[PDB]
């Protein structure tokens, strides 16, 4: 979750296969309100 110059340039949209995977990692943070969690 870092950025130097731009983000759109090196985005994870072009590679759907990558998004489908990352979605699982991001989903963890995207959810988990009441239940246990870090956020």
């Amino acid at each position: 979750s870092q950025a130097e110059a731009t983000r759109q340039a090196a985005a994870q949209e072009e590679r759907l296969a990558d998004l489908a995977s990352d979605l699982l990692l991001q989903y963890l943070l995207q959810g988990g309100a009441r239940q246990r969690g870090l956020g």
